[PDB]
């Protein structure tokens, strides 16, 4: 005879012996399934549970990254200030001259060389740096600049040169991101034995979280990273809740029981 099983934890539920027919209440903390590329937290899908009591996974972590948004930042820093290490006379008549002014060129190059390090990396941005430095290679201006002798100095842009360094900037540092946001969503997908995984069938969300003003990848590359980032921060360790009767149950290899629940 079919019974109505009521679950809060994974241990509860495998006790109860589920078949088809029978009406679960499902209430406990557990993880959204992550699909490789319609659904509102895409790469998330939340209409799956997977619940078990193995610990959560970590969130996703990138020194890559954060060299890109330090490079990213100390440009922004320069071409858009708000406060500039430099003389409050000079400042007025720079803006005045009708230019635009780096005043640390030298982290700039820095920040480069720190992303870019690989000796084929960026090599429009590079070029864009020798030419704004004077040199005559890129390995003579990152010495100069790693050594110190750098620091501080002043570089001035015509407006629309410093426009399209800005876009360089951008347009380089977009792969390294693109790169660690897809490694880190594949470290997200390393699933453990046992436990179960709740579907919905009607492809009811089973979470109540804010759902996202916009999807993952309508995002410009350098915020996908923090979106998925705060993506994952919300629906690796859950509640939720999923409830109607069985329609079907398989247990795999690994022991996983997929359980497949119409509401009602």
């Amino acid at each position: 005879s079919a019974q109505t099983i009521e679950a809060t934890t994974v241990s509860q539920l495998e006790k109860a012996h589920v078949r088809i027919g029978d009406t679960l209440r499902l209430t406990g903390t557990g993880m959204c399934n992550i699909r490789t590329p319609d659904s509102p937290f895409l790469p998330f899908d939340c209409s799956q549970i997977v619940w078990n009591d193995a610990p959560p996974l970590p969130l996703p972590e990138s020194d890559i990254v954060s060299k890109a948004t330090a490079l990213m930042q100390s440009v922004q820093r320069q071409l858009h200030p708000e406060t500039s290490r430099v003389s409050p006379a000079l400042r007025s008549a720079i803006q005045k001259s009708g230019m635009v002014l780096l005043d640390d060129f030298g982290d700039i190059v820095q920040k480069t060389n720190d992303l870019c390090s690989a000796k084929d990396d960026c090599l429009r941005l590079k070029n864009a740096l020798v030419n704004l430095g004077n040199t005559r290679n890129w390995e003579t201006l990152t010495k100069r600049a790693t050594a110190g002798k750098l620091d501080g100095v002043n570089v001035l842009l015509r407006p629309v040169s410093a426009e399209s360094l800005e876009n360089l900037v951008t347009t380089s540092t977009a792969p390294f991101v693109i790169r660690e946001t897809s490694r880190a969503a594949q470290a997200l997908n390393s699933p453990a034995p046992g436990g179960f995984l709740i579907a919905s069938d009607e492809g009811s969300v089973l979470v109540n979280q804010p759902w996202p003003a916009v999807s993952l990848y309508d995002y410009p590359a350098h915020e996908q990273w923090g979106e998925l980032r705060r993506l994952a921060g919300m629906l690796m360790h859950t509640p939720f809740h999923a409830e109607g009767i069985v329609t079907n149950l398989f247990t795999d290899a690994n022991g996983t029981q997929h359980i497949n629940l119409h509401r009602i």
